[PDB]
This record gives C-alpha cells, sequence and structure tokens, in this order.
C-alpha cells in the first residue's frame, strides 16, 4: 500500500483535479441539469463506498462521489489531516470540479465534514448537508457531551496507528487482525479483520486513525462549535448504537444524549434540523441498504428551497 | 469590539464564508496584484505608511487576518491552515488575478503558505519579511523553538490578557512583562496603555503560538518544501543572548540557512537578503526601504509584464 499502486477497476470513470496540495479523485455519476450532489465517505472508505447507490442516485441527481484527502487515489498528505484541511479541500472542489451550490452528504467522519461544510465553507456552495450517522462528539477527546473517542471508535484506530502506522510504514497486518481479535473493548467487533487486508484499507493513509486517536484531527474543530455555526438546513440520521452493558463503551456512532444535543445545537442556531432514528440500520446504510439510503436522500432533498 | 480609528484609505469587507475579512485597497488593476499580510498583532494600517509608495507600481490589497482588525474573531480556530485557507478565498472572490504575497512575521508564515498551498495559479511569487521559521513552532526540525524566542510574550498575553480579552489585565501584563527573565520581553511594547494595535488583536494567538497549536498541522520543513513559487527572505536583526541562548529577532542565522536550503532543494528561485541592522517590522520603520526590495524584486519577476496593462 505504500506503492500508491494497489487500485481496482470501478463501474464509473475517476478523474483527477488539482486542488493546490491535494490532488483529488473523484468519480461522476448522473446527468448535469440534475441538482449538484456531494458525496463523502466515511474514514477507510473511498469514493466507492458510493459505488452501489450511485446508481440510484443518478437518476435525480449528478453526483460526485470523491476520495478524502489521504483515501483512495487522493493526495497522502503526512502531518497535516485535520477536519479543517479535508474540508477546505472540498470548498476547492466544488469551486473547481462542480462550480454550482451542492447538497452535500457524508458517511461517519463524511458526515462530519458535511457539517463542516454547512458552517465553513464558502457563501452559497452548500444547499444542506446529510450527515448519516455522523459521531458528532464521539469522535473527539473532550467532547462537549457524552462518550469520548477513547471510549467509542478509539481501540480500532489506535491498533490502526500501532500496527499499520502512518503512510502503512508498519504495515503489520496480521499483527494488527491478531491484535483486533485480543481486544478487550467490544467495539471492535464492529471493524473487519479478514485474513488479508482488505481494498479500502490498502486505499487508506492509517495517520488518519492516528490523529482521530491523538484528538488531533478536530482540535481546531470543537463540534459544539461547528454545530452553533451551520448555515444550512441539517439532515442528521441515527443508526445502531447500543451501551455495552460490561465495559460501558459506545458500540455505534453517536449516543442518544450526544444526538440530542447536536440537534438542539442546530436548532439554537435557526437553521432548519431533521432528525431520523434508524436504529437496526447499519452504520454505513448507504452502502449495505443503498435503496433505502437514496430514498431518505432523494425524499429529503425534495423537501429543499429549490 | 468598536474601538476602531480612521484610516486614510477606504476600508471594506468581505463574506468568505466563516470570515468577515476587513481590507484596504490602494492603486490601479493596470499594476500588478499585491497582497499584504501583517504580523502577529498587526491590522492592515501596519501598512499604511507604505501603502501610498506601494500603490504607485502595484494594485494593493492590505488585510486583517482571522483574529486581527475588523475581520471575524474565531474563538479555537487560529491555525496557519485556517488563516491561509482565509486569503486562498480572498484571493478568489475579491482579487480574482494572481498576486505576489508580502508578509511580515507569522505573515511571512503565511505568505510562504500560500505558495505552497493556495490553489493553483493564485501564487506569483511569496515575500516572506522576518518570517520566523522553526523560531515561532513549539517542536521546530532546527534551532530554537518558541519557547526560547518570542514565546513568553505570547505567554502573557495568555495569561494577562486572554482569549478574546476576556481576562484584559494590561496592568498586569505590563508588570509581568517588567519582571520576566526572558531578554527577549525587550522586545514587546509595555506602554502604560494597550496600544490601538493590540486592542484590534485576539489574544488566542498568542495562547495558540505558545501552546504549539497553531501550526501543529503545518510543520515547516515540510511546508518549505512545498513552496511552488519564487520566494524572497529579509532576515532583519537577530542575535542570541550568551547568558539565556535566547534568540531575540525572528529567527537564527542557522534557521534561515535551513530555510533557504530546504525552499533550493524544491527547486524553486530563492533570494535571501540579510539587513541585520533593520527593525523587525521594516514595512512599517522603514517603509522607503521596504518598498524598495518589494518593488525591485517584483520587477525580476517572470510575468511581470503580463501583469501590466
Ligand atoms: C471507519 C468507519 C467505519 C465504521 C466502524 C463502525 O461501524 C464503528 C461504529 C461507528 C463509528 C465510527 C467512527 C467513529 C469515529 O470517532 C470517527 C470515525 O471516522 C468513524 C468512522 O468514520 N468509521
Ligand atoms: C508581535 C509581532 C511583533 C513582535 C516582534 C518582535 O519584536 C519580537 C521579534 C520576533 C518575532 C516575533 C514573532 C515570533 C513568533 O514566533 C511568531 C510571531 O507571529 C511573531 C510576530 O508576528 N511578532
Amino acid at each position: 500500500p505504500d506503492s500508491r499502486n494497489i487500485f481496482v477497476s470501478h463501474r464509473f470513470p475517476e478523474r483527477q483535479v488539482d486542488l493546490g496540495e491535494v490532488v483529488m479523485n473523484f468519480a461522476e455519476a448522473g446527468s448535469p441539469d440534475n441538482p449538484a450532489l456531494l458525496l463523502l465517505p466515511e474514514q477507510t472508505g473511498s469514493w466507492w463506498s458510493y459505488e452501489p447507490v450511485m446508481g440510484l442516485l443518478a437518476e435525480n441527481f449528478h453526483v460526485f462521489a470523491v476520495d478524502i484527502r489521504g483515501q483512495g487515489r487522493s493526495t497522502w498528505t503526512p502531518r497535516r489531516y485535520s477536519l479543517d484541511n479535508f474540508g477546505n479541500d472540498l470548498v476547492r472542489f466544488i469551486a473547481l470540479v462542480i462550480k454550482r451550490p451542492v447538497v452535500v452528504a457524508g458517511n461517519s467522519s463524511g458526515g462530519l465534514l458535511a457539517a463542516w461544510l454547512s458552517a465553513y465553507a464558502m457563501p452559497g456552495q452548500i444547499r444542506a448537508a446529510l450527515c448519516e450517522d455522523a459521531p458528532f462528539f464521539a469522535s473527539e477527546l473532550v467532547p462537549a457531551y457524552g462518550h469520548s473517542v477513547l471510549q467509542a471508535a478509539g481501540p480500532a484506530f489506535e491498533l490502526y496507528r500501532d500496527f499499520l502506522g502512518d503512510q502503512w510504514s508498519i504495515g503489520d497486518w496480521k499483527g494488527f487482525v491478531e491484535a483486533a481479535k485480543a481486544s478487550p473493548a467490544k467495539a471492535m467487533q464492529l471493524f473487519p479483520t479478514p485474513d488479508e487486508a482488505p481494498q479500502n484499507l490498502k486505499e487508506y493513509d492509517p495517520e488518519w486513525g492516528r490523529a482521530f486517536f491523538e484528538g488531533t484531527v478536530a482540535l481546531h474543530c470543537p463540534h459544539d462549535r461547528m454545530l452553533s455555526q451551520v448555515k444550512t438546513p441539517i439532515l442528521i440520521t441515527h443508526h445502531a448504537r447500543t451501551i455495552d452493558p460490561e465495559t460501558g463503551e459506545l458500540l455505534g456512532a453517536l449516543s442518544d444524549l450526544q444526538a440530542e444535543h447536536a440537534q438542539d445545537i442546530i436548532r439554537s442556531a435557526g437553521v432548519r434540523v431533521d432528525y431520523q432514528s434508524h436504529p437496526d440500520a447499519l452504520h454505513m446504510m448507504h452502502l449495505f441498504d443503498p435503496a433505502r439510503y437514496a430514498e431518505i436522500l432523494t425524499s429529503w432533498s425534495a423537501t429543499l428551497p429549490a
């Protein structure tokens, strides 16, 4: 994987654009007369996390699915992984490639960035943001509310750092898998441990995981302040989540309490916010139940002002 | 936040999205565009005495960086990357042409930031006026850290003025400054009343430098390795105290030598001028000299003719 020559074929053509520091890879679907839709993957996911759902969304949207920096065919940038750098790359992407206002939809950390764009993009760039099971608060080191990253997804990111290493400099996949299987963190059960590293992980810069676990990725983007600054309608979907009865760990993206405060803050900013709890859905609904995801996204987007 | 004073160039503001950025414009768009970045604690009008000279030959934009002047104060969001992307947006939304960027001190850091990290084609060239490469980092690759240079002053901005002037203990700041063991404290204003520039300054800037958060995600050795335009480095007064080892000045000879080396190994044009008797803010305290440095160097840039009309 530190070859950066490990890529495979996909169903939609891919194109790259120079944003200045990062060269961003992306795939396009749908017809350009339809409203623009920017799709942001989960951490460890390339644009083609959205490949099964892109055909469905192609019926109604002009779809751009991107590799975020440090993922896929987009530039890996050591020591530069922050929500602000991720977000400003996407501001540049809209300005250089799309050149229209977008609906932005993001899963997990991509949902953090969907909110980031609502608050901090260039004026007019963002019509609305869909935050698909975004770990508001629970992906911070010291959140204003609820479980920290250390008490939720952190243990997996720690193992990415310790065994895969920055830019796959260590690459001990077998040691990662044996450490993951031996971990006493119940949340580890939500992460794949196949016999060989899966394609999405070979495209992933594990310094992402370091930055989340060490609390550097969002040091300059406290979530309570970010959510208070959003400027567009927001849709929050909230998928599976439980509190482990033996460790107290959060299993899922964010707890009910965290979701309640996220809504409250957005509402206090005076922007439209809608919340949908889908407690039996998997974290990556856009991948594992694309028809349900597409319906949610399409139906909501139809309620947006023109 | 209503302590502003008049100035001899009209000021305007532009919404960048998060930051509303204040700036002063002078000159004709027929001449090359020039973006002026102040030092930390300096508003755009740090350049007000020299802009008349520069407006003879340049279309000048002098800006208030986020957390300074009339530009939005943004609690907890002070980083070189956020400062830098604001300026990327400013060029894209206001200037709409390639620019020469000239910055003093932290503004010089940001000029190099733009050279490396702006959108393609935005930056023609960067003038880094006594920029504290390495010396303004918490863990620099080379030489003094901020803790052995300007840090003690920023520490006192944090401790006595506070984030967004939330403490505001100017008297106690002055008293602590005078009592400081740091020889470098003599380089900072300690008047009996807070000066105008500092009333316009968000001291969380100082916190961010002292605590090593402002450039956590922008190590300077890597930044300098990624520059993509010609760079002019001016290096003004500096000495290293023989008793404490403190750096008095923006950067040491060792730090300037590595900065040059790194830029040159990026394969771009780099020029270095040592002005060991110049004050840190030469653009303010020796404006005629500074204007001649910038103008004469700009005239040697490729496409200087294309940018005249
Ligand atoms: C890798 C991606 C895969 C999801 C693995 C899980 O289903 C665990 C529960 C959901 C939380 C994930 C999660 C937390 C976080 O604090 C930061 C992140 O980027 C994610 C994030 O993107 N996970
Ligand atoms: C306040 C402004 C003016 C104070 C200048 C001095 O006379 C001290 C000399 C060294 C440079 C300061 C300096 C260091 C740094 O690590 C980061 C910075 O932004 C400055 C910076 O902009 N100083």
